[PDB]
DNA sequence: TCAAAACGTCAGCGGACGTTTTGA
DNA sequence: TCAAAACGTCCGCTGACGTTTTGA
């Protein structure tokens, strides 16, 4: 479990708040006992040409990796393990994306618990819904009462 | 002048290098003796129902001013001394635009003198086109090469 | 003749999802 | 039946300019 230097917690923080990503999302898929899988990310973009930043942020943070799209490049960061230990140094400083780094934490917390009924699995459906109207979704389409359906 | 925290200035810094941006721009003006005015402008946006985040920044920074343009609102920072004093604090903890901020805290520097004769200010005028290359720009207009034509008569 | 505010514009995004596959 | 990776893509901006006016 690698503590960061508090320093560079401070910055990173303020670069989350700016141009930080956190998102949740329900995925249909239908190798999962209850359908769908849960997924959390965290995300930062930037023009290619300037990617060399975010292959610094790979070594800094030390975990996830670098997806180019195109125009734009992204730092990504999935893995539960590394983004809860990540999320939960990072959050008493944030600002901006406080609330959905928190209900971020509370999800990956109850995963074990949220696969065993499909009571919890649905509840933590509805911490994904609101990290979702804390961002700006636009194309959102799979929701918690999706799965409130399909699990009849 | 306004001394800043460390920690103020460590969040700020990433904040600046994640989402802020760093303006100059020489703006045609009739009224100015060489024709153009030598604007600065550090700008920071988020979506109007977020307001109180830039809000809270005036407060904190202890100057600049928030403007709503409707679906979303500015921070700006465009006086030259709070904006000096703001950008050489700042200057040290910059990651990606820190070269911005170095180019901006050397014409503000050279101001005084840029006013007094042409060629220091078409030599000013070159440290802004440095901003806009650095910067991702796209519609500009006026370059140093339009000042040199324009102080040629 | 300046510093500063005031306000207009718009196209390449990019924040925030989506679907499918890999590899246990 | 999972975690993560890999990749597709929309739409409301918004970064970075522009022009013009205000007040000393």
């Amino acid at each position: 479990n690698t503590k960061y230097n508090k320093e560079f917690l401070l910055y990173l923080a303020g670069f989350v708040d700016g141009d930080g990503s956190i998102i949740a999302q329900i995925k249909p898929n239908q190798s999962y006992k209850f359908k769908h899988q849960l997924s959390l990310t965290f995300q930062v973009t930037q023009k290619t040409q300037r990617r060399w930043f975010l292959d610094k942020l790979v070594d800094e943070i030390g975990v996830g990796y670098v997806r180019d799209r195109g125009s734009v490049s992204n730092y990504i960061l999935s893995e539960i393990k590394p983004l809860h230990n990540f999320l939960t140094q990072l959050q008493p400083f944030l600002k901006l994306k406080q609330k959905q780094a928190n209900l971020v934490l509370k999800i990956i917390e109850q995963l074990p618990s949220a696969k065993e009924s499909p009571d919890k699995f649905l509840e933590v459906c509805t911490w994904v819904d609101q990290i979702a109207a804390l961002n700006d979704s636009k194309t959102r389409k799979t929701t918690s009462e999706t799965v409130r359906a399909v699990l009849d």
